[PDB]
């Protein structure tokens, strides 16, 4: 009675080498040289606000920006929203929109916009939703996510996430950086 993951998320603009592996089970891992931007994770094919993320992050070393984040789309209307649970030199921010405690950690809430961005309907204008946490979330051991809580902190905010849910992982994002991470999710 658990959906583990079913999505191989890998998505780089060509910039540096990204080394993504698609290993055993919800198991992944990624080394970055000197890379533009990518996103890296696993995840379900259909998001869920509904759905507890657990994942372990053996390695997250990150030199430069990185992020250790969930990360997942809606349609109708088109949304792009982050969870983030650590980085590495710089911390994603925004529109402050409040706090919420989710998880033994207090997150951030900010709302931003991208112009002329590639999405899931490709080059378009959407908001991005973030919950991005005040303090960086120790790795190495077992942690989850409870999205519901970020769902409805957003939605207390006038953050409303589409009805049609595309896919939603625990994704590892560079850019302009090297490193190296290693994350099981399920």
């Amino acid at each position: 009675h658990h959906h583990a993951t079913d999505y191989w998320q890998n998505w780089t603009d060509g910039g540096g080498t990204v080394n993504a592996v698609n290993g055993s089970g919800g198991n992944y891992s990624v080394t970055w040289q000197n890379t533009g931007n990518f996103v890296v994770g696993k995840g379900w094919n259909v998001g869920s606000p509904n759905r507890t993320i657990n994942y372990n992050a053996g390695v997250f070393a990150p030199s430069g920006n990185g992020y250790l984040t969930l990360y997942g789309w809606t349609r109708n209307a088109l949304i792009e929203y982050y969870v983030v649970d650590s980085w590495g030199t710089y911390r994603p921010t925004g529109t402050f929109k409040g706090t919420v405690t989710s998880d033994g950690g207090t997150y951030d809430i900010y709302t931003t916009m991208r112009y002329n961005a590639p999405s899931i309907d490709g080059t378009q204008t959407f908001a991005q939703y973030w919950s991005v946490r005040q303090s960086k979330r120790a790795t190495g051991v077992n942690s989850a996510i409870t999205f519901s809580n970020h769902v409805n902190a957003w939605a207390s905010k006038g953050m409303n996430l589409g009805s049609s849910w595309s896919y939603q992982v625990l994704a590892t994002e560079g850019y302009q950086s090297s490193g190296s991470s290693n994350v099981t999710v399920w």
